[PDB]
């Protein structure tokens, strides 16, 4: 199989006698296929930055094992050559402490695996607008990736109401260093949606939020280049192309 970097893929396997699914060390969780009772699914994701050239997964059954090979593609993402160089940014201690603390808080959440669906059918978009900046835009020195846009931006004047893309539980609902006012929602099975740069937050940590319910108003918090909504999806432990993942998830779970 082939997969473009920064994308997720739904793998399908026989349910009967299945014991586990592995990638070296790492176990990969599985969930039911919602339409076919003889199948199970797993989500597999390639990082954007520095992915392997190929990946070999193994599914262990009682009777036998099944090898899955996946080749990484580069895709056709927009990229610009960086001119300066990263050097390294030297922020003041107070900011470095804040960033490092927020990072830890995020990793703990992103590696919680909720083994049931908290969603309700298909994802919807968080507002009815259009994309102003795409997933995957890269900056390169030495044709190696220095940075990339890890979500997608939708046009929004400050104050545009923003709606949950699907049901779940809120896990983050506060001002954070680069993200501004942030909401992150757990949808189950390790799928998280992300809403950044809000001017207002209307939900609370631990709250159960239904699809289409209001979660805030858009703003420009944390942003240099003007107001906009940044929407992200993290799944299989990585940031992935949100519109790509939404169309693949919906093809399977549309009620
Ligand atoms: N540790 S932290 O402060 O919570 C933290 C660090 C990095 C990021 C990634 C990120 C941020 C903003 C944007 C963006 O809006 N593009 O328009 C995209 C990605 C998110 C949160
Ligand atoms: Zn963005």
């Amino acid at each position: 199989m082939e997969l473009i970097k920064g994308q997720a893929l739904f793998l399908e396997l026989d349910k009967k006698d299945f014991l586990s699914l592995k990638n070296n060390d790492k176990n990969i969780p599985t969930f039911a296929h919602p339409k076919n009772q003889e199948k199970i699914l797993a989500i597999f994701s390639l990082p954007y930055k520095n992915p392997p050239q190929n990946t070999k997964l193994i599914a262990f059954y009682k009777d036998k094992k099944e090898e899955i090979f996946i080749k990484t593609l580069e895709g056709n993402y927009k990229s610009e050559k960086l001119q300066v160089e990263n050097k390294k940014i030297f922020p003041p201690k107070t900011i470095q402490e804040r960033i490092a603390k927020e990072l830890k808080e995020a990793n703990a959440i992103y590696s919680s695996y909720t083994p049931k669906a908290l969603f309700n059918g298909a994802f919807n978009i968080p507002l009815n607008s259009f994309i102003t900046s795409d997933f995957g835009k890269a900056r390169t020195f030495n044709e190696k990736v220095a940075s990339y846009h890890s979500g997608t931006d939708f046009r929004a004047a400050t104050g545009t109401p923003i709606y949950a893309a699907n049901s779940g539980v809120v896990k983050i609902a506060k001002d954070r260093y680069f993200a501004g006012n942030s909401v992150v929602i757990d949808h189950g099975f390790g799928i998280y949606s992300q809403y950044y740069h809000l001017s207002k937050i209307d939900v609370k940590v631990g709250q159960k939020i239904k699809k289409g319910e209001l979660i805030g108003l858009s703003g420009a918090s944390g942003r240099v280049s003007g107001p906009a909504l940044h929407f992200g999806i993290l799944a299989g432990g990585k940031q992935v192309d949100p519109l790509d993942f939404v169309s693949k998830f919906n093809a399977i779970f549309q009620l």
